[PDB]
């Protein structure tokens, strides 16, 4: 049935972006002994934070330094502002705080993804979609020899005993397995749905196409609202992976009641393809992990990510039997990538504009991908179409490069977002001289 897979692509999207909410990073700092011991460190909680704290990032107090001593120079007006030294501080050593107002519990309070670890939630990102990679190489093979139901609720089955195992990781290596684990499973999930998508049916495929997309949209639309019920993420992990336990009832349906040839032929072709797939999955993955600072209110961003994403990859299919399928994808990859870059043109104080430009760069890659979807099958005769299989294999590397760009933003926080704008704007300039 249509609608069990379409549950199952929403309950792999709530997985898919457990990773945006799980790892958001509240504004913290380290434990400091005028702030958090006993009343005897007094009044004006203010003041004792910046006679404590130095200031950092955004005028605001250093996320990543702390004064061994109270400098009462800065807070009477009287003496020169930022006239303490550098030697005055210490490395932020006696563990971080963190404010439990939006979040209770995060992977980043929990295992201290600090200055020195800040790289970790971007290397937790690359693992899982390496892991992902990993799964959707090793499972073709299994899925050919063993079947595919088989595979498939193996892989349920593998999904849910890594979200338990996740939701009570005690370390950060064994959670990093634990999700390498699970995205080999989510990797098997897709590469089944997609193979039993593509010939259950089909004339009827670019329907069964936007239909799945349909998909992890309502998904991505109705994850926002379990982060927001839930703020715990181990909890939040453990509803999210019991859905899958209810859907591995389904198993043996309720107990019975080569191909190298791509890269010489059509050259040209493949590689305009893989350059498609490998931007779109980048920029996907890229943004789509890091909403904390595309907008103001994550939550409400994701929201209306979703409820704009389903009329434009809905009428995605309307344009693609008008207009063509070149054009559209080339329009829509051009929109996604100027409105990525002018969300690093515009200022930060415009947060209700940077969310829109960020919702509609999301919108045009959802289309993008809609449209290189339907061209793919189309771009290489019945010979070739594992020109697909290798298109796939470029968009998640495309995604698992994803993340490995953010660490660029020591250099400047708009470099990761102009590299998420420049990329699109290249594949469409590219795309435009498909036949
Ligand atoms: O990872 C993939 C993916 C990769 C390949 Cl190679 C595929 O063939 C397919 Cl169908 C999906 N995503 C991530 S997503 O947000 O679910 C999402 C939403 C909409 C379209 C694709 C897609």
């Amino acid at each position: 049935q249509t609608m069990a897979l379409m549950v199952s692509i929403m309950w792999l999207c709530t997985q898919s972006m457990l990773e945006n909410f799980s790892a958001a990073v509240p504004s913290h700092r380290c434990w400091a002994p005028l702030l958090d011991n006993s009343t005897a460190q007094a009044l004006s909680p203010e003041a004792l934070l910046a006679i404590s704290i130095p200031p950092g990032p955004n005028q605001r107090p250093h996320q990543c330094r702390r004064f061994r001593q109270p400098q009462w120079q800065l807070l009477d007006p009287n003496a020169t502002a930022t006239s303490w030294s550098e030697a005055d501080t210490e490395p932020c050593v006696d563990g971080w705080v963190y404010d439990r107002s939006i979040f209770t519990s995060t992977i980043v309070a929990k295992w201290n993804l600090v200055c020195d670890s800040h790289a970790l939630k971007p290397m937790a990102q690359s693992i899982y979609l390496a892991g992902i990679l990993v799964g959707a190489a090793a499972c073709g093979p299994a899925s050919d020899r063993f079947g595919r139901r088989l595979v498939l609720t193996w892989s349920y089955l593998q999904m849910a005993v890594m979200g338990t195992a996740a939701a009570f990781a005690p370390a950060f290596p064994v959670y990093c397995l634990f999700r390498f684990l699970l995205a080999f499973a989510v990797a098997g999930v897709m590469m089944n749905t997609g193979t039993l998508l593509m010939e259950w049916t089909a004339r009827a495929r670019p329907l069964v196409m936007t239909l799945n997309s349909l998909g992890f949209s309502f998904g991505h639309g109705l994850t926002a609202a379990v982060a927001y019920g839930v703020r715990d993420w181990t909890l939040l992990q453990l509803v999210v992976s019991v859905p899958f336990f209810l859907c591995f009832l389904y198993s043996w349906w309720l107990a019975e009641s080569g191909t190298l040839l791509r890269m010489p032929g059509l050259r040209f072709r493949t590689c305009i393809s893989t350059l498609c797939w490998f931007a779109f999955g980048f920029t996907f993955f890229g943004l789509a992990l890091d909403l904390q600072a595309l907008g103001s209110n994550i939550f409400l961003l994701q929201m209306f990510i979703g409820v704009v994403d389903i009329p434009a990859k809905m009428g995605a299919l309307l344009l693609l039997s008008h207009l063509g399928r070149r054009p559209t994808l080339a329009a829509s990859l051009l929109l996604a990538g100027l409105c990525i870059l002018a969300n690093t043109l515009v200022p930060h104080e415009m947060g209700a504009l940077r969310s829109a430009l960020a919702v509609l760069g999301l919108g045009g890659v959802g289309a993008a991908f809609t449209c290189i979807t339907i061209y793919s099958s189309e771009l290489f005769p019945t010979v070739l179409r594992t020109a697909v299989g290798l298109g796939q294999m470029a968009a998640r590397g495309g995604a698992i490069l994803g993340p490995l760009v953010r660490l660029l933003g020591v250099h400047g926080p708009w470099l990761p977002l102009l590299v998420y704008g420049t990329v699109p704007v290249l594949s469409g300039l590219a795309a435009l001289l498909l036949p």
